[PDB]
């Protein structure tokens, strides 16, 4: 069978905190008043919820209302407990209320509003300094949630709201977040394709906070190399081949051999043999302004097959890539 794995940091957090902290099923939701909120406009719909801009008419503040669809409505206590546990943490979105939508008959989460700057505009114009600045702000959120015994599991730019005018960043959409318990086998059908860690792609269930650090590396590589997405898989199998074309197949085989994981035999026809590439291969005249020796070294330490070998969020904050960032 597979060799077990445990995180190298924050393994004990859910053990030393009381059962009420992580046992989200035992949590009793204190329901707010849906009548306190007035929906203004629909911002969007995913497969988990419909999102609206709204006004809290009791104190006149702008809010965001996420009305859950039945699929996310079953695991509500988990998202609620995680949001309440993380509330007040650096760069974590604030859950302001939980109400029952009168039409859907489902729970609606009410959040603080963030005046998010156009995402295409940020991808196209953030400078090298701004990329470092915002990456540092994301690391504050990730180290906080990891230190609080939670993995986000859906780190990607769509889940990071940036108010560029006020240099304000918030990590949102905690719908796929989980409490980390050493030895627990988790569902590998988490994260969006292009951000999925090799652990998910090889069906290794005993993963941890380090999955977020792979996703963070994917976001950085896309941004600095001007290649969206950096690992462009056609499906979950080709996703691993795209990774192997960069990191190489020898380190992939070392990884699966360390954890006694077997690849799906369907990889025999598509994987091939690939050398590990030097990160300088992805540099060119249209992205060199966003690249540096420190950025490449940092990326090298996040985008590693072995989830135990990646930088932790706190180690990542110490990296030379962030020395230029004003603290
Ligand atoms: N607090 C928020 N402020 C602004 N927009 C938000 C907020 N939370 C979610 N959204 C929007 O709804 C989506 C939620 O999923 C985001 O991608 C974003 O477009
Ligand atoms: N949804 C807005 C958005 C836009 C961008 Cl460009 C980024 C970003 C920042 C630094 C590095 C990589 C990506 C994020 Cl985190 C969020
Ligand atoms: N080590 C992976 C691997 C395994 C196999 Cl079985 C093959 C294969 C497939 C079809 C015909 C002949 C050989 C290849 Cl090319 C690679
Ligand atoms: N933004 C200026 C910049 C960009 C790059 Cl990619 C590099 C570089 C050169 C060779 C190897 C590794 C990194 C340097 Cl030294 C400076």
């Amino acid at each position: 069978g597979p060799v077990p794995s445990r995180a190298r940091v924050y393994t004990d957090v859910n053990t030393h905190r009381p059962s009420e902290y992580w046992d989200y099923e035992s949590h009793v939701v204190e329901w707010g008043n849906q009548d306190d909120y007035q929906l203004v406009r629909k911002l969007g719909r995913g497969k988990y919820s419909e999102v609206f801009e709204a006004i809290n008419i009791t104190n006149n503040e702008k809010v965001v209302v996420k009305i859950l669809k039945p699929v996310a409505a079953a695991k509500i206590k988990r998202e609620i407990k995680i949001l309440e546990n993380l509330r007040g943490g650096p760069n974590i979105i604030t859950l302001a209320d939980i109400v029952k939508d009168p039409v859907s008959r489902t729970p609606a989460l009410v959040f603080e509003h963030v005046n998010n700057t156009d995402f295409k505009q940020l991808y196209q114009t953030l400078t090298d300094y701004d990329i470092r600045f915002y990456m540092y702000e994301i690391l504050k959120a990730l180290d906080y949630c990891h230190s609080m015994g939670i993995m986000h599991r859906d780190v990607k730019p769509h889940n990071v709201m940036i108010d560029h005018e006020h240099r304000k960043l918030r990590l949102i959409d905690w719908g796929l977040a989980e409490f980390y318990h050493p030895g627990q086998e988790y569902n590998v059908r988490v994260a969006s394709r292009y951000f999925k860690g090799p652990e998910l792609l090889v069906d290794y269930q005993m993963y941890d906070y380090s999955l977020d650090m792979w996703s963070l590396g994917c976001m950085l590589a896309s941004m600095i190399f001007r290649k969206e997405p950096f690992f462009h898989g056609h499906d979950n199998y080709d996703q691993l081949v795209r990774i192997a074309k960069v990191l190489g197949t020898e380190d992939l085989y070392d990884y699966i051999d360390k954890y006694n994981i077997e690849l799906d035999p369907r990889f025999n026809d598509i994987l091939g043999r690939h050398s590990r590439k030097r990160w300088e291969r992805f540099v060119h005249s249209e992205n060199q302004h966003l690249v540096s020796p420190e950025a490449l070294d940092f990326l090298d330490k996040l985008l590693r097959y072995d989830h135990q070998s990646r930088l932790t969020a706190r180690e990542a904050m110490e990296h030379p890539y962030f020395y230029t960032v004003v603290k």
